[PDB]
């Protein structure tokens, strides 16, 4: 019913809040085609927040779209969606969608939620909304588009942004749109492990982790991800493993607020600790090995488990590991080959693990490697000296 | 004299000691050439320690070398000596010098000291002492070759090396060979920028850098190459630049040997602050304006001036800039910028030159600054939020 919204009534989108991305809608309305604002930022503007990316989307062939650029600095590839360069700026440019392409309004259907789905054009200032949007994104109202368990099938991925914008934004999913979930759920594990890992990080990096472990816990989408995981939850809740994820979030979520760049291999080192642990001391007395090898052994096996349901590059694992590796050392009173350690690229991660460990296991005597390796890493090389 | 001496009458140096450059003056004794080990290790490996580097020299042509070892990776380039690569553990392969190429004897001339002259063969199992060497190195006495007095005027840097080796091992100059030194040391500025930088680093970055400074102090070579610096020397003998010198060195020296690895933008931030520091007073109450902008001209002309005598790389400099710049920074009590400050790569040097002028100025108010940033940087998240 209430399809267009005039600029003095919509909490004004004040044009000039639009990055200088304008120049390239220009340069479409400037020849012939329509150009639109849609879900990231018209999203974030309307609220009131400082959006965080603005993406364009017009009416003109992906083709006629990339001969109106041929001055322009577009990173071609990737069909619908052409890109542009500016500076630390890059414009998203897809055209519609609906014999492909159509309408404003066939496009305004394809896409997942109501709050991002609202389109707006600099032309006029109006902004359309052609779905719930607007009086959801009031509420504060999370709502799949079509039908929910439709498209949950059609793509399971649908399920985790679901719950990643509820607890982003600060509200409440849907009803008709939360149902399918729980049921669902366990439709994600036909999904490439490549991509659970894409968005995985889209999860609890970001920003807001602590939240969003929140809810996939609750809607039992953490399951399907993290089985290796879920197994060791207590009923009780209060796990030393269960309460270093939390905290590890928390954590991790306060960084990328105070914009400190963050390690993506910390954090499954982090939440991958205890069952590490847990299969260490398993095969320790089940095979009566050495705790040294067997541990080595434990790292494997945790890892291909994960790797299963999370394809995890093997980038990340290898440092991981070694975030892990240094779990021992950094324990054996050690004397003049400390130095060496102190200086691993990786020291600053595997202290972080190791401030975590003797956080949540409330354990004395490893809060006291910490206070330790606290001077010694601090300290000048006189006193580093004696220190040993 | 005593031209040859026997494996039975000359310190262990059993074959074995010789990793394998072995395999490079087998291939050359196969094919009716001299293999000799030359230099730096063949002189340790008569005081009994361990070679740092294995020089040869032969009585092949540089073009013969090349053929013979066609097969293999050399590293060419450089007229003369030839570069054989194993991989981690390169050697070098020189030829005899003099028309052009000639002798042992012959070579044994234009080398610089006595002790890093001796020859040593696998053919025989003999050294060979043309020069002093032997006893030299037994009484321990840095003695040139020559005449002390042309040499030096023919290359100047000689006399940098006297007191180098002078202090590595712990030998004493012999009087010729010193008396020139304090007078002939002007003939310094007469050298390359891009040269004496190199020897300024193969000094001080060399883990002997303390012993090194007081030798350079005593026979007026530290004058020409620090400039900047002699010029804040106080009679009194230990102001705060002049402790902060010996420190820096004595450390940059405890890492070296505690083999870690050392940072030399670091080296001349801190030799070069409290002249900085000088030219920040002036600069300041003269021609009077605010502290930031007058410290930032105190930067380019202490570097300029003191670039005019070391050929410091716009790399090195650089960091050199940030690190001072950090001095500030952290000094006014703040935070929120904190973490965008923590994150810095040169922070790590930053804190370490604090370490320093707290140390030395024994001010309270700095040994404050230092007990802060170290307790913010080793605590996590929740803390480190709580600390602003
Ligand atoms: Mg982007
Ligand atoms: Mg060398």
């Amino acid at each position: 019913q209430v399809t267009v919204i005039p600029r003095e009534q919509h909490a004004i989108s004040r044009k000039d809040i639009s990055e200088n991305a304008l120049k390239v809608m220009y340069r479409l309305n400037k020849a012939g085609y329509e150009a639109w604002l849609v879900g990231g930022g018209v999203r974030d503007l309307l609220l009131g927040k400082k959006p965080k990316d603005f993406d364009v989307t017009t009416n003109a062939t992906p083709e006629q779209v990339r001969k109106l650029f041929r001055n322009c600095r577009l990173v071609g590839r990737r069909f619908r969606l052409a890109h542009v360069m500016f500076g630390p700026e890059i414009i998203e440019v897809a055209t519609f969608r609906g014999n492909i392409f159509g309408s404003i309004e066939e496009d305004a259907q394809r896409r997942d939620f109501t709050i991002n789905s609202l389109y707006y054009s600099v032309a006029d200032f109006t902004v359309r909304d052609y779905v719930g949007g607007m009086k959801d994104l009031k509420d504060g109202v999370i709502r799949l588009i079509g039908n929910p368990e439709t498209r949950y099938r059609e793509d399971p991925v649908r399920m985790l942004r679901a719950v990643r914008f509820a607890a982003k934004l600060g509200m409440r999913i849907s009803p008709e749109t939360a149902e399918p979930i729980p049921r669902l759920a366990t439709l994600l594990n036909d999904i490439p492990p490549a991509r659970l890992f894409e968005e995985s990080l889209k999860l609890l990096q970001a920003g807001y982790g602590y939240e969003t472990y929140k809810l996939l816990c609750e809607y039992h989408l953490f399951q399907p991800l993290f089985p290796t995981i879920t197994r060791y939850f207590t009923e009780n809740g209060d796990s030393p493993m269960e309460r270093i994820i939390e905290q590890v979030l928390k954590n991790t979520d306060t960084r990328i607020h105070n914009d400190m760049r963050v390690n993506p291999a910390f954090l499954f080192a982090a939440m991958f600790w205890y069952p590490l642990l847990e299969t260490a001391q398993k095969i320790a007395q089940e095979s009566g090995l050495t705790y040294h090898d067997a541990f080595a052994l434990a790292m494997n096996d945790v890892l291909d488990e994960a790797c299963r349901s999370l394809a995890i590059p093997k980038r990340l694992t290898t440092l991981t590991r070694d975030i892990w590796q240094l779990q021992l050392r950094m324990s054996r009173r050690q004397g003049k080959r400390a130095w060496k350690l102190l200086e691993h690229p990786k020291f600053r991660a595997a202290y972080d693990l190791l401030a975590l460990r003797a956080e949540v296991e409330r354990n004395a005597e490893l809060q006291r490697l910490v206070k330790w390796w606290g001077e010694f890493q601090v300290s000048a090389p006189p006193d580093q000296k004696g220190m040993l």
